[PDB]
């Protein structure tokens, strides 16, 4: 009903204490009995709620569904995010964000359980299954020149990798400039875009797609040997609210780093975290394709590459295959 | 009514020949009498239409109102523009365009008779009076790297100036990088913005604001000594459809130049057209303000400036006062 999110919100807020039906009824000004029906419906959708006579209700565990009422708590206590929008299904969080940023200076993010028109780079398809991943767009408002886009993209990467690392017992590496791998499986793809003019960035929009709970059986045959999910590398059930919380904590740490530090302070760390060294890489640029070795990441974030013909290149971005 | 634009469209299309009520009625499948009422209404709004017994109607002159039905002809015969949106009044053509470009690759423009929330640079106000100017946003789709924004902005300037020049008997000059002057009056301001990532521009959005028919009495006292309109420098009535047509012709000429030429081919021309030389300029950058002389425009479009302290600067953009 109308009141599901509000009831869920009260339950999240009151953890680890129990609140009574009666007390929830008073808050929202509805009947005890409507409170019971709302609570029955949440259990039926897979909320795990302990109901104890004389004590009331305790939210123990959420299902793999995003709830606006819970996300609203994440933004209230956030110093960086003014608000969020949550969707069950939508064309793309990235389209939605590019539409919502117009005409304001808010910082916010958009999450959706499924995307029907998920896009990565160069208009490629990004598989966004219902219930199985974090499909998110983040909009921020750095006072910086439009050339700083690349450097933002370097910082955010370490933020995402760190948040996935906390949950996998296997190594999580960055594949510059736009993906996160565990072994040979891409677990995340992200993409940083901007609205800007000669005078400055108007918004950064970072699209982040993270495979959370797919089994191998869940990926299309076409990508199944090069894709993985956090669950496939975590011995405990992966909890999506716990992940989101850590993801937002890291994004904010790295965003403040971005505003305050040169790339040179994180370069070594980025280097050590990267899986592009010591192996043959395939590069695509429009017509050309070529092979190459990543030699180095320079102090401004360019990849130094020696191609198979011995020519050296200095790249602000690329798309690489392994 | 429902049919005004369609009737106007047929009338524009049939110039310089007359079409009959009867014939317009057949086209749209409506009664002769509804055609007469639609025609009476257009005259009453200031369309000048010659109605001759036995011959029919000829559109002779439009009022200072934009009509979607006429703009639809401009886009049908345009190779560059897929479509246009026309409004009587709206917050800003620039907001509207940034919302309409999302999720497609169309090229288009948006015109509005008035803007209630017109913005120039740095969130400054742009005065957009009903009936008095061309308030327009243009969206294009160059396959180019995000650093080419500045160079686009140089080409478009010569396009706009040329189109205003055709109508003023006084000199029209460019004030780099964002305004067009006739004598000491700013007649136009324009602003180039982009949506982009490391891989390329997704859209260019050029906001163009041109004072067409204001008298001095029409400008706010605060800007009246530094503003002017095309009418104040044209001995004939300024006709807004004729202007728009020439504006679109030049924008397309210069946009193709942009795609095909280095800035070095137009540099001299831009130079010769500019009013920033040989005079003291005021520069603002965040905290600082300083005075300076424009020395030169280099082959990549940077302004070379000698400031009052004798230090030289190389600027991709600036805001200058005279
Ligand atoms: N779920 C998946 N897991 C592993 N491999 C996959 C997946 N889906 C597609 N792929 C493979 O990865 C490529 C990813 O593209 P990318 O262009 O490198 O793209 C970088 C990224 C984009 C981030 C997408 C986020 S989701 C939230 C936001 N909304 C949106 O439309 N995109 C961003 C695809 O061609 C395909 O090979
Ligand atoms: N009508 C006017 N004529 C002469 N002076 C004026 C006018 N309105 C304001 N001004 C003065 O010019 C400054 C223009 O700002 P700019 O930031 O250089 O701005 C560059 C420009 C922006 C182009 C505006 C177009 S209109 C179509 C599109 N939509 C939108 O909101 N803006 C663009 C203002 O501070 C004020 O001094």
């Amino acid at each position: 009903s109308k009141y599901s999110q509000d009831v869920l919100q009260l339950l999240y807020k009151n953890k680890p204490n129990y609140i009574s039906g009666q007390s929830i009824a008073e808050s929202l000004n509805i009947s005890r009995t409507a409170v019971k029906k709302v609570i029955d419906q949440l259990k039926l959708e897979g909320c795990k709620i302990d109901s104890v006579n004389h004590k009331g209700h305790l939210l123990q565990q959420l299902p793999d569904i995003w709830y606006q009422g819970i996300i609203d708590q994440y933004t209230k206590s956030s110093a960086l995010f003014d608000f969020s929008e949550v969707y069950d299904s939508i064309d793309s969080t990235q389209l939605a964000a590019k539409k919502s940023l117009v005409g304001n200076q808010s910082s916010f993010f958009i999450l959706s359980d499924e995307q029907t028109k998920g896009r990565g780079r160069f208009n490629r398809h990004w598989s966004s299954s219902k219930g199985q991943g974090l499909w998110m767009s983040v909009v921020l408002r750095p006072n910086v020149a439009f050339s700083m886009i690349s450097k933002f993209n370097l910082f955010i990467a370490l933020g995402i990798r760190d948040a996935i690392q906390h949950f996998s017992q296997d190594e999580v590496k960055v594949k510059w400039p736009n993906d996160i791998y565990i072994d040979n499986g891409k677990v995340c793809g992200f993409l940083t875009e901007m609205v800007a003019n000669n005078d400055g960035i108007e918004a950064i929009i970072c699209g982040i797609g993270i495979n959370l709970t797919q089994q191998l059986e869940n990926f299309d045959e076409s990508i199944r040997h090069r894709a993985t999910s956090i669950q496939l590398h975590d011995k405990n059930k992966l909890d999506r609210y716990q992940f989101l919380e850590r993801l937002l904590q890291e994004i904010e740490k790295r965003y403040n780093q971005f505003l305050t530090l040169p790339f040179s302070e994180i370069r070594e760390e980025y280097i050590a975290a990267s899986n592009i060294w010591n192996r043959t890489l395939l590069f695509t640029e429009n017509d050309k394709q070529f092979k190459g070795q990543a030699i180095d990441l320079d102090y401004d974030g360019y990849l130094i590459v020696r191609d198979e013909a011995g020519e050296s290149h200095r790249l602000i971005s690329a798309d690489i295959d392994f």
